């Protein structure tokens, strides 16, 4: 039941996790945060609780209201400074087409939610969304602005593509090669993704707002609910926190960090850079000898995996910068410069083999990858 949603141990994961984010912040820039930018999405297979709202909802410093006997969704209730032991921190929410198809209440909830929060007299130091949104109102009130449109505009937090448009706009962009820098991946990011979501109304072309609120951006996140899939075999991840990581560098010069939580444990959220989640899924997967010697047993299919993984570690190099050297060269190595992986490969999927020497070449191109050895070089371009 879709009004049901955030439920109470969506909530439970939700503060935890925003606790967890928040501490492991201030442990990285040594600070409290005031502004991070998720983004909401969703599969057929997710768990249904409502985990990315209940953490936005809990980093603002809102929580929901439940009707006792229905356990139905009635409204929310901001949490008083009284009861905070840290300061709320503003939230960008990006939604996937998928989710803003889904679960369109979710979206009002966290859209009225923020604005309340944005219209509560606090300080500046415990309320950096009031101090935003008062500020961008008035600036815009000082141009000439229709107070109300000024409000509804200063307090957009929801981002969205278009109707009937699915993805972050970047797959074509990446696979074409047709990108020059990262600019170009944020350009095509903010085209595709330019859209504010309000309570109950359609998407509005916003562009600019989307970058205002990007700007502030001092933290990317997204959540993964499961362990069945990574972000190395899913386009999922790269998009959505690869492309708004892409983007705010963009407009700031500056990367910044992204934390890819785990929520595969409600009860145990773990937070984690992009990096560490990276290198998990490097030694754990895809450079790890019992899944390679697994896929091998699966033919065209296996070959196509191990290719995709190549892929994948390409797309959040072109995003986001974060994937070390190491990472290529582990890949590199186990894929190619094995040769019982590399016969397999040009036995059973040539295409795959040549998609991933073809990657590599890319990588070393872009200056993602060094190879510790200048043969791999000519191997490669010669294998493609």
């Amino acid at each position: 039941d879709s009004r049901a949603v955030p439920t109470p141990a969506a909530w439970e994961l939700g503060k935890k996790s925003a606790e967890l984010l928040i501490t492991r912040y201030t442990q990285d820039h040594g600070e409290w945060p005031t502004s991070f930018g998720l983004t909401a999405w969703g599969t057929s297979n997710m768990r249904t609780g409502g985990d990315d709202i209940a953490q936005a909802l809990a980093l603002i410093g809102v929580q929901p209201v439940w009707d006792m006997a229905s356990r139905r969704v009635t409204g929310y209730e901001i949490v008083p400074p009284a009861k905070l032991a840290r300061p709320r921190v503003d939230v960008t929410l990006r939604i996937s087409g998928f989710f803003r198809d889904a679960f369109p209440e979710q979206i009002a909830l966290f859209d009225k939610a923020v604005r309340a929060v944005g219209a509560l007299d606090e300080d500046v130091e415990d309320n950096p969304i009031a101090a935003r949104m008062k500020a961008e109102q008035a600036r815009l009130v000082a141009g000439g602005a229709d107070p109300q449109t000024a409000e509804r505009r200063a307090g957009y937090r929801v981002f969205g593509s278009k109707p009937g448009a699915y993805g972050a706009g970047l797959q074509a962009l990446i696979d074409e090669n047709g990108w020059a820098g990262r600019n170009d991946l944020a350009e095509a990011w903010l085209v595709w993704g330019g859209y504010a979501y309000g309570a109950g109304e359609e998407g509005q072309a916003e562009r600019g707002l989307l970058e205002e609120r990007l700007r502030s951006v001092q933290a990317v996140v997204q959540n993964q609910d499961n362990r069945e899939h990574d972000l190395l075999d899913s386009d999922d991840y790269y998009q959505f926190e690869g492309g708004m990581a892409a983007t705010v560098e963009s407009l700031t010069g500056a990367m910044p960090s992204v934390y890819h939580n785990d929520h595969s444990r409600p009860e145990k959220p773990v937070i984690r850079a992009l990096e560490e989640e990276l290198s998990r899924v490097v030694r754990g997967r895809a450079a790890n000898p019992k899944w390679i010697a697994g896929v091998m047993r699966h033919g065209y299919k296996g070959a196509a995996e191990i290719a995709a993984t190549v892929d994948y570690l390409f797309a959040f190099a072109a995003t986001t910068g974060k994937v070390g050297n190491h990472h290529f060269e582990a890949v590199y190595q186990a894929y190619i410069a094995d040769r019982a992986v590399h016969d397999f490969m040009a036995e059973k999927n040539p295409a795959a083999l040549a998609e991933t020497a073809a990657k590599l070449n890319e990588a070393i191109e872009r200056g993602f990858w060094t190879p510790r050895s200048n043969s791999a070089r000519f191997e490669l371009e010669n294998l493609s």
